[PDB]
Formats: structure tokens, sequence, C-alpha cells
């Protein structure tokens, strides 16, 4: 299991129903906003909840999650919706406590390439099956990756919030910290090497669509940062070894989080924060039935800061414009 775990107690848990009341503006239509507001509203959280919030932000030794219980009860949710288009997570009030949180880590920030920029994405099963595909999504195992492994504009942090959960939907997390434990002192100094050629994720592509990096990008390392702390950026799918022991040090990683990953089945009232710099994340086969009931996650990006995306972004705008990702 996770093990690095904030529980709310039920005065913690109505502060914040209370102070998401400041929280007025549009998620969607005035997402700066929205956004500014839960960043000010934050201040109003409990101590204890802003101090470990602040100490998983600042990062050192912070496990690579946080997974949050008892937040308010999510009470007159709408069906889930079948596509993940709509945008409904986006103005239930689970959206407003998941901001309140967000915002004590970081800036949150969204990416015109994903979801068409969605303050809150609706992380709902798929019906859809692409012409390589043989399934339609979570029929296999959504294997282990970092948040936009191509991207130098990727999130600092991954925030999901549980509307509805499924009980054979396991979220599998596996830090950088863990995979080092597992190596030779070789295997790591190869990591560290920029051994990996990058590709922008199919999602991302679109008509007439240019990115200012390119299709292709690096070759980049695996591993990089201080010994005892490294960071890592890993995705079998669009990461391509150089050379045949680069390509044989990328099993060598995904064995590893296949030994050493913890699990969760993310449940109503549950949050779970994401380091993207010092963790992957995976999530196991379920069966949805696409009937109003299935897993529905609102999903959201953070970023330690706002200025990295500057060039990106429009003056009081929360969305990284495509052609920058
Ligand atoms: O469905 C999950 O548990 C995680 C999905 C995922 O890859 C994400 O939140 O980026
Ligand atoms: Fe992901």
């Amino acid at each position: 299991e996770v093990s690095a775990i904030l529980v709310l107690t039920s005065s913690e848990a109505s502060t914040l129903e209370r102070v998401a009341d400041l929280v007025t503006a549009h998620a969607l239509y005035a997402a700066h906003d929205f956004c500014a507001q839960a960043q000010l509203a934050a201040a109003e959280l409990p101590s204890r909840v802003v101090a470990r919030l602040q100490e998983f932000a600042w990062g050192d030794m912070n496990e690579g999650h946080l997974l949050i219980k008892g937040l308010p009860q999510v009470r007159s949710l709408p069906p889930t919706p079948t596509s993940n288009v709509h945008a409904v997570a986006a103005t239930t009030p689970m959206s407003r406590y998941q901001a309140l949180i967000n915002e004590c880590v970081g800036r949150m920030i969204a990416y015109e390439a994903e979801g068409h920029g969605h303050t809150f994405q609706d992380m709902v099963p798929s019906a859809m099956s692409a012409h390589s595909q043989t399934s339609l999504g979570s029929a296999v195992e959504l294997e282990l990756h970092t948040e936009q492994a191509f991207s130098p504009l990727r999130p600092d942090f991954v925030s999901l919030a549980c509307l509805r959960g499924d009980p054979r939907a396991l979220t599998y997390l596996f830090s950088a910290r863990q995979l080092v434990a597992t190596l030779t002192t070789q295997e790591i100094a190869m990591l560290r090497e920029p051994m990996w050629t990058t590709t922008v994720d199919e999602s991302f592509l679109a008509e007439g669509r240019t990115f200012l990096l390119g299709f292709e990008r690096g070759p980049i390392p695996i591993l990089s940062g201080a010994d005892d702390d490294p960071f890592i950026v890993f995705d079998q799918d669009l990461m391509r070894g150089i050379s045949a022991p680069a390509q044989e040090l990328q099993q060598t990683v995904i064995r590893a989080y296949y030994a050493e990953r913890v699990s969760h089945c993310l449940a109503p009232g549950e949050m779970l924060l994401i380091d993207n710099r010092r963790a992957v994340h995976g999530r196991s086969i379920f069966a949805p039935r696409f009937d109003g009931a299935d897993r529905f996650l609102s999903r959201s990006f953070i970023v330690a800061d706002g200025s990295r995306s500057r060039h990106a972004r429009s003056s009081f705008g929360r969305v990284v414009s495509a052609r920058f990702s």
C-alpha cells in the first residue's frame, strides 16, 4: 500500500467545506480567477493540513506521492460521462476542495494539447479503440510513466480526486528512490546518461499543429538530480534507447517497477497527489460498464513556478499553448 497518507478529521473536512465557498469563479471559463481565489482561500485551511502539504511541496524525501483521505462526501454527483470531453468534474464541489489542496502545493496549470486545456479533466473510461489497439484502454494495464515525459513544461504534480471509484482499478506508484535501491552502481550511472530519445505523445498531435521543440526530442537521461533524491523521466512508448544496452536498461526499470510498485484503489472522498519528478505511475485493468456509474476521477496539474510557462501562456491565462509543449 501507499503509506504516505494525510487523514482529515471531521472538523478539518468541515473547515475545508466552508473555505470552498470562497472559491466562486467558473473553473473552466475564468480559470485564472478561480485558481487565484483558491490560492488565497487556502490560507484559511487547518494549519496541520497546510503544514503537511507545504512539506510535500518542498519535496525533500516526500515519498513521491501523498494520499489524502476524509475529504467532504461527494453528495449529488451527476452520472459518470461516457467520454472525457464534457468537463463534468470542473463544476462539482469536489473540484473546489481539490483546487484548495492543489493551490497549497503550487500553481494549477492546464495544457491546450491535453484535454482541451480544461482546468479539471474527467478521467473516465474510453470506449474508443484506435487501429493499433486491440482493446478500449481499461482492458489493458496503463503502463508505468511520468506525465508528459517528452515535455520540459511537464507538470511538477498530477492531482487526482476520486468522484466514483472502481474496486478493480488500482493506481500503481513507484518512486525513483525505490528504483535506485534495486539497481547496481553501473545501472544508475547509465540511467543518468543521455541515452533515450523522446517522442511527442500521439494524443498531442493535431492537423496543422507544429511543436517548437519538434516531434522527436533528446537524447535525455532517465535519472537526474541528487544521488539521494533522484528525479525520473520515463515512458516506454515515448522513449527509445539510442543503443541495445539503453533499450535493455528500460526493461530493467520495468522489471523493478513490477517487483516494487505500491498500489491503492482510489475511493470517493480520496485525493492523490503524485510528485511527477519523483515517481512513475500506472493503473491496472478494470471492466467499465459505460452505464453512468463508472470510475470517475477529476485530474488537474500543478507547477511550482508559473513564470516557467509564461512564454507559452497568455496574460492571466492558465493554459500552455500546444506548440510550446
Ligand atoms: O487512473 C489512474 O489511476 C491514473 C491515470 C493517469 O495516468 C493520470 O492521472 O495521469
Ligand atoms: Fe498519467
